[PDB]
DNA sequence: GGTAGACCTGGAC
DNA sequence: GTCCAGGTCTAC
């Protein structure tokens, strides 16, 4: 049918495919885990989201990545069209490999890996990522998801309508940082992350430079990355680490939540012996982040995904 | 320098 | 009805 969301099956010539396996990538352990909060299962295997400022529907077989996108007459996604959802998924990165290595230095990687295969990151826009996460204080997924969505239809570029869903681009800087958006996502259930948002939005555009700031920071270090976000309001360890990590291109940034925590210390009989605290504060979160990154390696970022993740589904 | 308490809320046990 | 989720900010 021409109308609503796609499936494979429905229809056939307006999918491409891109080689992936899924011991590459796997769609329903990677875009509900947490990383980006505009992806949904429309129908079952098939996930419809914004990619590169338009709306696709993926799925996958065993060896190949199903995608098809919505834009004129429909067609199947162009090579360069396609060459943007490979570089999303940073399918270059050899999932293989790191999970290789992983495995290698850590026996308990080893075990967990073996039933949670697929887990990578996504490249995300600076943009979306810091507000999405700013949004992630004191909150989980779920409601996350709700907030963010809420906050593009409201102040999103409108893109297309399938079924009763209208999907929105990301709002831009100029959009958030507008007078009253504070109030308006106060009445959208953001809570005290209405605040934020709005400060963070006029912060980059007012005090460091504008949107170019915060690109030139995929240039910068791991370091000066995670020092420079954390200026912006709302903006603390944690969520400069995600912003670093699925953002930045910093891979060995470990963002060190509560679950990480549980992990380290179920899984690992971790403790701080820098840090007299002990539970989390802000030198015993530095100190786990070091834990990991010291145990991993420089994609210590990535392994920290694929346990984060396993430890979702729990 | 290293804590405790304030800041919002929808789904839980 | 108290509890919990990918926290952060700041006053004592
Ligand atoms: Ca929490
Ligand atoms: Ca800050």
């Amino acid at each position: 049918s021409e109308f609503g969301h796609r499936t494979l099956a429905s229809t056939p010539a307006l999918w491409a495919s891109i080689p992936c396996p899924r011991s590459e990538l796997r769609l329903d352990l990677v875009l509900p885990s947490g990383q980006s909060f505009r992806w949904r299962e429309q129908s079952p295997a098939h996930w419809s989201g914004v990619l590169a400022d338009q709306v696709w529907t993926l799925t996958q077989t065993e060896e190949q990545l199903h995608c098809t996108v919505y834009r004129s007459q429909a067609s199947r996604p162009t090579p360069d069209e396609l060459e943007a959802v490979r570089k999303y998924f940073q399918l270059d990165v050899t999932l293989a490999q790191l999970y290789h290595h992983w495995g290698s230095v850590d026996s308990h990687f080893q075990e967990v890996a073996q039933k949670f295969q697929g887990v990578r990151l996504l490249r995300q826009d600076p943009i979306e990522c810091l507000f999405s996460f700013i949004c992630s204080s004191c909150n989980n997924i779920a409601r996350i998801t709700g907030m963010v969505e809420r906050l593009c239809q409201a102040f999103g570029p409108r893109l297309i309508q399938l079924d009763d869903v209208t999907y929105h681009g990301f709002p831009s800087l100029q959009a958030l940082a507008g007078p009253e958006v504070e109030a308006h996502l106060r009445k959208l259930g953001l809570g005290y992350r209405a605040r934020y948002v709005s400060a963070s939005a006029r912060a980059i555009l007012e005090e460091q430079g504008g949107l170019a700031w915060l690109q030139q920071l995929r240039e910068s270090s791991y370091e000066e990355a995670h020092k420079a976000l954390c200026i912006l309001p709302g903006v603390g360890t944690q969520v400069a680490d995600c912003i670093c990590l699925m953002a930045l291109d910093k891979p060995q940034a470990v963002p060190v939540d509560v679950h990480m925590w549980h992990i380290a210390q179920r899984d690992y009989s971790w403790h701080p012996t820098t840090s007299q605290a002990k539970g989390p504060s802000p030198q015993t979160n530095k100190e786990l982040g070091n834990f990991f990154r010291s145990l991993w390696g420089p994609y210590a970022g990535w392994a920290q995904a694929v346990l984060f993740s396993a430890d979702l589904r729990q």
